[PDB]
């Protein structure tokens, strides 16, 4: 697994679960190709995403469909959805862990990068 | 102010000055047309980005430019950027604050939204 | 303002208003002695606390009452309040900020120091 | 484990290592009594601090030894330590994990409890 993303509910102090999860990476021509995608599980992770074959050095975007999330909770909330760009370097360790917090009005994001 | 983002970086207790941002908006065509730049003063912040007239109705996409920042000061981060989408002025004009909170692999944003 | 108090509700997207906030010094005894309390006001900040004179080198304890907010809003909240600790004015008199955005799960708190 | 503790560095996008965590409980005359200790592993979490028989409802205070994990690094930070003070509630789910995301001048902080 390179690659993982956990999701958190601030509001309610739980794993955000059946969370929709799209990944991109950049193409030549600059746009957003899709990677990969998938609904978090009910531990707010969603793995399995990639391959380390498939998960080669470049852009990557990773969009949580945080809008929806609200939504089923009857909670209005104002982003469209939380976005995660970084560049996956192979000089540093390993595996990704896509970390995000989410409250109505906010969210944090951070990234734990470590060996095997 | 309609528009205004707010940074601070959280590694030197500071703002986060001459951080560059850049403002976009949905087009018919569903692509990302340019709004607004600016980059942030010597207090963290960034005015004048808009008018009342000019903020319609729109989704919008604030992009701060995070990579540069930590770059600028010889660190290398984890995020390109920040991005912050929403739907802005759909039930009449808002004054809208965007704020947010660096660190090298990790960034907090929140919203405050107020009815003038 | 040597010493200013910010708090952000991020359920809401908007300043937290009368909040309780209460300042603690350490004193030769080890133990917390009070030393300014108030509350915050519209704008979700805390003027006025203390003075260039008062606020002298130690270890201050700044107590956010989150509990009491969330609840006078009709919320059960996990956190009983949110401390912030630290050692002030040691290399000579600075101003102070300590910023707060709240979820009822969930917290965050940065500090702006400046040299006047 | 109905108590569980994880920390993870902001600033190196990594688990936070070998921190010292002390957890205590509040007695009935307001004092807080020393509950449970360890440190962090090299997954920045600690297990094993409480049983269910042992962890009975209760005010509880966790204190994360944030400087010594700083001045280890040889960055300066801004807080003492990272306190988390909360209400333990048997109506609520089981399991509790208090979560902390370290910055030299800042922290969040967040709660996730389940039912396993
Ligand atoms: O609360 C967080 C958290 C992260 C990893 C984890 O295994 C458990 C957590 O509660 C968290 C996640 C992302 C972020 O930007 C800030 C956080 O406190
Ligand atoms: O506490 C915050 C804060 C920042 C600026 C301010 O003027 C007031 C605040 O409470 C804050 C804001 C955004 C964010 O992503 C994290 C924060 O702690
Ligand atoms: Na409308
Ligand atoms: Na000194």
């Amino acid at each position: 697994c390179p690659l993982m993303v956990k999701v958190l509910d601030a509001v309610r102090g739980s794993p955000a679960i059946n969370v929709a999860v799209h990944v991109f990476r950049k193409a030549a021509d600059d746009t957003w190709e899709p990677f990969a995608s998938g609904k978090t599980s009910e531990s707010g992770e969603l793995h399995g995403l990639t391959t380390e074959e498939e998960f080669v050095e470049g852009i990557y975007k990773v969009e949580i469909d945080t809008k929806s999330y609200w939504k089923a909770l009857g909670i209005s909330p104002f982003h469209e959805h939380a976005e995660v760009v970084f560049t996956a370097n192979d000089s540093g360790p390993r595996r990704y862990t896509i970390a995000a917090l989410l409250s109505p009005y906010s969210y944090s994001t951070t990234a734990v990068v470590t060996n095997p």
